[PDB]
């Protein structure tokens, strides 16, 4: 369960931002697997698809200072197996996928997607490879600061997000007038926090109703809740990839999990089934969660745009893919190696 921070440029400035293209051919695809892209090559991606969204030269932002603020989000990172830096690195990308395919100009102010993408990079800032009820349970100084008011570790991303902004030579927003600097502030609060699993499962019903009706360009409310529809569907993801995809995430995240549970364990709690690696059994846990969380927020994808169809369609079959191969994972947890390629 120890996961470190690595801390407490010229490269990228030097070797100019390259073009998408370069990068991949299929960089602006929803079949590119943003994990596949070497770690060393990720702030240059990031830059890049800054670049080929037009958020450098629109906001004028100062590049050796985007060049700081993306290493600072890189090292604000721990190791754990899944929520670390590649993790943030491919929801961002993401996050340009929907730019690139959707008509995200169409259903958002341009302030708005920006927030997005910038958002998406600091959501999960120094999460330390446990949730929010064990940051309780162990009395930890994130629970003590931000319990009582909800979303523990949502709330430490989105200061440890702040704390970038206010390095020195790392404000990408400097310039902004105070109105424009506030509201980047706020999207980014309310944008972090809809990354928390409990509040999505509170705004459901409001998600389901703005596609029962239709999708309004001039309802205020309507850009927020699309907003924590599109935040979820960029930390989800992973479920739209291929099989091969899935099943390492799953590997990562259960690794994860299971090493809260054996945490747990040692401070004399009995943790949650899921997290405990001599209850929990991935494949039916895995289509749970793709069945009451991921689908669900792909098919309310599909039902505001039309091109996000094949997203869900890939969720779905990745969860025809589980129960298909379950038979063939016949124990609790992880094998020995904790590897799924057995699969
Ligand atoms: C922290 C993460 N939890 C998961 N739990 C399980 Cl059982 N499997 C998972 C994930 C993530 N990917 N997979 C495959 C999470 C859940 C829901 C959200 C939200 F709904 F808010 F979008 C954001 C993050
Ligand atoms: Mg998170
Ligand atoms: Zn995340």
């Amino acid at each position: 369960s120890l996961y470190k921070k690595a801390g407490f440029y010229t490269k990228l400035l030097h070797d100019g931002i390259q073009p998408v293209a370069a990068i991949d051919s299929n960089f602006a695809s929803f079949t590119y697997t943003p994990r596949s892209l070497p770690e060393d090559d990720t702030s240059m991606a990031i830059l890049s698809m800054l670049q080929d969204m037009n958020f450098i030269n629109n906001y004028k932002i100062d590049c050796p200072t985007l060049a700081r603020f993306c290493l600072m989000v890189k090292k604000g990172y721990r190791d754990p197996p899944y929520h670390n830096w590649m993790h943030a690195f491919s929801v961002s990308h993401f996050c340009y996928l929907l730019y690139k395919n959707l008509e995200l100009t169409n259903y958002l102010e341009d302030i708005e997607i920006f927030a997005l993408f910038i958002s998406c990079m600091c959501h999960d800032l120094d999460h330390r490879g446990t949730n929010n009820s064990f940051q309780v349970a162990s009395k930890s100084v994130l629970a003590a600061l931000y319990s009582s008011e909800g979303s523990v570790m949502e709330r430490h991303h989105f200061a440890q997000a702040i704390a970038i902004l206010n390095t020195h030579g790392c404000n990408i927003f400097d310039h902004f007038s105070r109105k424009d600097y506030q509201r980047m502030l706020d999207l980014m609060r309310d944008i972090i926090l809809a990354t928390d699993l409990a509040h999505h499962l509170r705004i459901f019903k409001d998600l389901q109703k703005m596609a029962e009706v239709g999708y309004d360009r001039n309802n205020k409310q309507h850009h927020r809740l699309l907003l924590c529809l599109l935040m979820t569907s960029c930390d989800l993801s992973d479920q739209t990839k291929g099989w091969k995809t899935t099943r390492k995430i799953a590997e990562l995240i259960y690794k994860e999990f299971f090493s809260q549970g054996d945490l747990e364990k040692a401070m004399g709690n009995r943790p949650m089934e899921m997290m405990d690696r001599e209850k929990a059994y991935i494949p039916e846990l895995q289509i749970s969660f793709m069945e009451h969380i991921a689908m669900p927020i792909y098919k309310l994808l599909q039902d505001l745009f039309p091109k996000a169809a094949e997203l869900y369609e890939r969720v779905a079959s990745n969860r025809e893919h589980w129960t298909k191969v379950s038979h063939k994972f016949t124990i609790r947890g992880l094998p020995s190696n904790n590897s799924l390629d057995f699969l």
